[PDB]
């Protein structure tokens, strides 16, 4: 098994948020975290990030707090909810979710 | 400040008569006011939108979202049906309140 | 009222079929025939047919009972499934259901 | 002559570890021996496809759709998840059988 947490992710519901003058589309997912490696791993640094085939990243807008474990002890799995947006509907594109230090 | 809408995008559908018809696109609609008073709805109208900016009349709608204010902390929901004589309303991705009514 | 018979359709399920060389698409939809006339009309010479904005139709591959009916009197309705098909994804921008005499 | 297959789109989703990741794309399956013998499907392999002509390869399936064979008159169901490394996958719309197996 990868010495890496392993990023399982299904598309859920296409929904919208519009408040005065900002609107955006969202795009929900049920997510899994799986540590496959044999010691526990930190994600305080780490965030869930969506991605189009072209690069594109698309910001979490909610996320469920299961999700926001510190860390995944070994063999351990977490799973909830995570919502992503784009003012337009790039967001609907979105193919993977992976983890990133970008956040 | 203002209404908040949140809104998923539901079934599309279609209405024929001979060679009359027209499409349809339903969303499942909350109204949130967040705001600490009562804003008026009156002059508002809720409005499907189109990525590239096209925006869809309100064919139907349910009661609840027909309310002329919305007191502060509530939210009304209900289904809410656009139309357009074409199908480009199935691209239709966002619900807003507009203030250009007619 | 119109002195027509009026066709509401929902848009429902989508699929596929197989058989050896011949493969095609379905798209399901949920139609309602209503005779908003007041007189009784014939629908023995007509057939449902669904259409994209660019004016193809596709055929009907299957269709239930009900709506198969010789006539439909005044005021009444009818309504069940029909399924539609095209070898492609064509069928899949089908965004009309209307009726035809064009067998 | 040959074994129906009847399927419907279903969930769409993706694995990722580190830099490694591919898409799935799954369907209900349903072969159908409309024939009047057994038909043997063990040198067949299902596929999913799009319409632009790019075939996907099963990553898992249901044991249901794992059999050698098919009686006469008989039927088996199960989900069928199909995987392409990119998003090409997602445009999967139809599910055959091949005899073009590796
Ligand atoms: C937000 As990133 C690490 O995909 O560029
Ligand atoms: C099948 As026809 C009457 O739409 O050309």
């Amino acid at each position: 098994a990868p010495d890496a947490v392993m990023v399982f992710a299904r598309q859920g519901d296409k929904g919208s948020v519009s408040v005065g003058d900002k609107h955006f589309r969202t795009q929900a997912f049920k997510v899994r975290l799986v540590n496959a490696a044999k010691s526990e791993i930190s994600l305080k640094n780490s965030c869930l990030v969506a991605q189009s085939a072209a690069g594109q990243s698309f910001r979490l807008d909610t996320v469920d707090e299961e999700l926001t474990a510190d860390t995944l002890k070994p063999g351990a799995s977490v799973e909830g909810d995570a919502i992503f947006a784009s003012e337009d509907d790039a967001v609907y594109g979105a193919s993977l979710v992976r983890l990133s230090d970008r956040c």
